[PDB]
């Protein structure tokens, strides 16, 4: 199936900047969530999980149809906790009912990254809601207890290469694992609601110990109180991933640029943009607007 981007009728960059801004203002206001981490990280994860169901082989799943709004997908065990991001976005959608669900979930992620001081992420509109029966089955999102070979093979289905995978994984600077959600517990670093290359630095520089958490799963833990999932740790066990981890640990701008590209790409798999579609939008942050 072909999913052609269709601009919400009559809308242009200013309309979407208003949605951006409402997201960004609520991110600022609703600051208590998750022990004052705020909603940034879970909105980034929502954007990723609503995009990451895509299968390049048949164009099922992906961000286009906004199918997370249907119970099969919102109740995917892999999506445990993302209901908080959805609830955050609900008043946004009520204010701007014209935006499609896919456009709102993906824009939430863009807005969160940028408001957290991350790179600009160009964003295109035009996702169109598709019906309940287009919701992908559970099981398309990745397991965390696996090795580098798993990770690499997993991401081929999303048409991501080694650099794109390692870049995307840098989003694990953000937020934390929550035992009751995923069976893993702990943050990956100190700056977990500011977008930086800390994930790579911690991978390389902390003294990691392989421990079992209170859900009886193995994770890597440091004396600083940080953790890595087995799939995170795989990025320094595999020599190809390791090189790239070192690159991003040593060049914040490179990480930003590569993350931006990969994240836009992730959010756009599956979508065909007509030749005369608008160019991607680059939203101004609240700070850049003086808001
Ligand atoms: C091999 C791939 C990946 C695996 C196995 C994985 C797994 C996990 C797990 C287990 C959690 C913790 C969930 C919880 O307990 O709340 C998590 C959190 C998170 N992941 Fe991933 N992840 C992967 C890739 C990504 C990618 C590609 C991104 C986005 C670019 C991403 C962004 C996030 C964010 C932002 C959080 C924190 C959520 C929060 O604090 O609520 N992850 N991930």
């Amino acid at each position: 199936l072909v999913h052609v981007a269709s601009v919400e009728k009559g809308r242009s960059y200013e309309d979407f900047q208003k949605v951006y801004n409402a997201i960004a203002l609520k991110l600022r206001e609703d600051d208590e969530y998750d022990n004052y981490i705020g909603y940034g990280p879970v909105l980034v994860r929502l954007a990723w999980h609503t995009s990451g169901t895509w299968d390049k082989h048949d164009n099922t799943g992906g961000s286009y149809g906004g199918t997370y709004r249907f119970k099969k997908e919102f109740n995917d065990p892999s999506n445990a906790g993302l209901q908080n991001g959805f609830k955050f976005l609900e008043p946004i959608h009520k204010e701007f009912p014209w935006i499609s669900s896919g456009d709102l979930f993906s824009l939430g992620g863009v807005t969160a990254v940028q408001e957290m001081q991350g790179p600009k992420i160009p964003w295109r509109c035009g996702r169109v809601d598709t019906p309940e029966d287009t919701t992908p089955d559970n099981g398309r999102l990745p397991d965390a207890d696996k090795d580098a070979d798993y990770v690499r093979t997993f991401f081929q289905r999303l048409n991501m290469n080694d650099r794109e995978v390692v870049a995307l994984m840098g989003a694990h600077a953000l937020g934390k694992t929550h035992l009751k959600r995923s069976g893993y517990e702990g943050p990956w670093g100190a700056a977990n609601n500011v977008f930086t290359n800390e994930f790579y630095l911690n991978l390389l520089n902390e003294d990691w110990k392989l421990e079992k958490n209170d859900a009886n799963n193995e994770q890597w833990d440091s004396k600083s109180g940080y953790m890595m999932l087995p799939t995170d740790y795989s990025l320094i066990q595999d020599p190809k991933y390791l090189s790239i981890v070192k690159e991003y640990a040593n060049d914040q701008d490179k990480f930003f640029k590569d993350f931006s590209k990969a994240f836009e790409k992730l959010l756009e798999n599956g979508i065909t943009f007509p030749k005369d579609a608008p160019s991607p939008f680059i939203f101004k942050t609240l700070e850049e607007q003086g808001l």
